[PDB]
């Protein structure tokens, strides 16, 4: 078959990044709107003193950093250039494992490069790369230099931002990871608006429901989550939260799973008052907390 | 195009294996029947003291070892679990080089992972990995952790058990090897029945027909095989067989090729009397032997 | 889908190469005509004392070296054998990035091997591998042992000669390079005719038009090329050419780009008189030169 039409569609909207820092390094980025906004990875541009964007048509320009988001490994850039080709968006929840995809980037600085593979899996958290993980996995060859570039579906629509690989060799072994478009678009929109992403911030821990601690517990291996360990000087601290008490309920929503609950708390607004309930065998043990702002906190695992 | 339907079909019947031994290691396995029998590689489970099977639906269970077959690198496991999804079988002789295939496994423990490539070649013996080799070769990315998992055709039917790779880097370089379904089903059936595979056993050697030894020989570079070297205390020993005499005929079938003849002898039954003929320029030199049982004897070449 | 028909078409015309030198090494080659001419890489056969060709059908024969071309990394071999299968030719300019292709070779000596990927990019010069570069890039897995073998389109027609890879691991990371058929056929035809390729030869340098040297220059960042540095005892030497003067015109054609101009000079005939113009702010500064012959001057970058 051929993916030429998909490449023709998407490749004009993928650029090369050349960054100098204290010294030179390489990457990719995706043009998201004709106004000149670009998505790339945080680790590509972090601390850079100059960022050059090189387009497929040959034009080069210096970019400005709009803002960056280390906890998803994303960053937004802005350029001032006319008649820019923008990427079409795919549906990252609309993808299935086994669908064909294309990676577009600048591996090893050889030039813009298209590789092909399939969606190997979706929803990869537990990789231990970023705080907020939801990776698409792909076997399209992805190498140092691909970071910040496009993962595209078989029609050329954007489904992710290529980010990381797992390798024992320094280069592709067919296990690569892209940030899904749905996550990346959120981050991008908020950075454009507020210079960063405003998360609901707690300063608290939580880990899995081990079986024997909840064995004695009346419920049976589901529908709850075990808590421990607490950060200090912040609102859970001031709200009476503390290592060892277990969390039934935060903002009235049961925090049954750790990753779910990170997200919910993340999608809250700082300064707001919300109630929190620590463990007792009954319904509640009632605390309150003022939602704070969370401070500030091609890769290979 | 998309392979999503093929993945939907086959992925439920591929499990993760977690084994502890004297210490923890990882692998994959394929559910072959709703009764709970699973195929995997011998090297994954060999000497394990505990074997956990983790299904795509989230269920986990301990497995029992039915039996194992080091000389093909296969092993059979059994689990006790209801409403199990079983793999459909493909036709491993029905495949052609250039057909698309999918590998399903747990590379590096990242999670169940689907990779895509083509049949690169079939019939790979001479790899020097197992005594009985007939590998399918594939460029679908295959890594440590894939061993024991499924190679599937473009419709999701099982064509092989992923086993080994050739790499200079510790991970996929696009040269991987799967045990064909036709071989694996034989092994599986006999292990389920007899706890191992019963081979016809000789205790004898044989190597290629070098050209100048058979130059003088009247026949012309075909249709025969040169012999040498003999194991002892066993039936060829007791049958009057010995290093240096060349084999015309075993069980009346001319042993013209070494790998062919291994197989024939393998598919004989121990305790049976069969006749053997050593080299002389005429028709025969007649010995007899009682067929013995052959004793006990993700990988990277 | 399946590429079996494409493999059936092309694989008979791809051979294994086994070369002994002062000691044994491996490679591939492509049968280009039924007369027994074969293309492979220069680095595979360079300095070999014996070259064996092994065909897919099992026939083996010794090959003769027709001639070789180090500056494109190509070499031509000849064998004497009947009923030979010849490769069909594709159109290497007719390919688009994103088209599917197949690599056919003998990676690591495992046997003839087919791998699949896409055209990742075309026109790769600046790799620094050969003097005359125009590589097709592909993510079809290509390993040591693939050099001299076929890159084929989805219908099995020849589009290139697999040559090199970029890797940090000694094997495929999905960045491989093939010499396009259009270049390779030229080289092959001239070697068959004249034992080598006759290039137009100058003995002179040239590098890019830096911006500030041509800033002051009236023209604006296009349509010219800056010169420097000169080889000696040869015709530019005898023609009055020299480091520092900048070249407007060679054989009346403006030498605006370095790689273009190499080619033009290459496609000229030795012994011919052609005029050359060095830099002055006006039209010309007029020299003459007698075109000389250029003397004599799976890889991993």
């Amino acid at each position: 078959v051929s993916y030429a039409n998909a490449v023709s569609r998407a490749a004009p909207a993928v650029a090369n990044l050349y960054t100098t820092k204290m010294e030179s390094s390489l990457g990719s980025a995706v043009i998201m709107s004709a106004e000149g906004y670009l998505l790339t990875n945080n680790h590509v541009t972090a601390g850079a003193d100059q960022i050059i964007v090189a387009l497929r048509d040959g034009r080069e320009t210096i970019a400005q950093l709009v803002g960056s988001d280390p906890e998803t490994d994303l960053a937004v850039l802005k350029i001032d250039l006319k008649n820019l080709p923008a990427m079409t968006l795919g549906r990252s929840d609309g993808i299935r494992t086994g669908d064909v995809c294309l990676a577009i980037g600048n591996p090893f600085g050889v030039g813009q490069t298209v590789t092909m593979g399939i969606i190997s899996a979706t929803g990869r958290n537990q990789l231990g790369l970023n705080t907020y993980e939801d990776f698409i996995q792909t076997d399209a060859a992805i190498n140092p230099g691909n970071a910040g570039g496009a993962l595209v579906d078989a029609a050329g629509n954007l489904i992710g931002i290529n980010t990381a690989i797992f390798s024992k060799s320094g280069g592709s072994q067919g296990i690569g990871f892209a940030i899904p478009t749905k996550l990346a678009l959120e981050v991008m929109q908020s950075i454009i608006e507020h210079g960063q992403v405003i998360r609901g911030w707690l300063g608290v821990e939580v880990k899995a429901l081990t079986p024997e601690l909840a064995e004695s517990l009346g419920l049976g291996e589901t529908a709850g989550i075990v808590v421990a360990g607490v950060y200090r000087d912040g609102p859970a601290a001031r709200g009476g939260l503390l290592p060892g008490d277990v969390i039934l309920t935060i903002d009235k929503q049961e925090a049954s799973d750790g990753r779910r609950s990170m997200n919910q708390v993340a999608r809250t607004r700082p300064g707001q008052k919300i109630s929190i309930v620590v463990l007792r065998n009954g319904q509640k043990v009632n605390l309150t907390a003022e939602v704070g702002l969370r401070p500030p906190p091609d890769g290979g695992e």
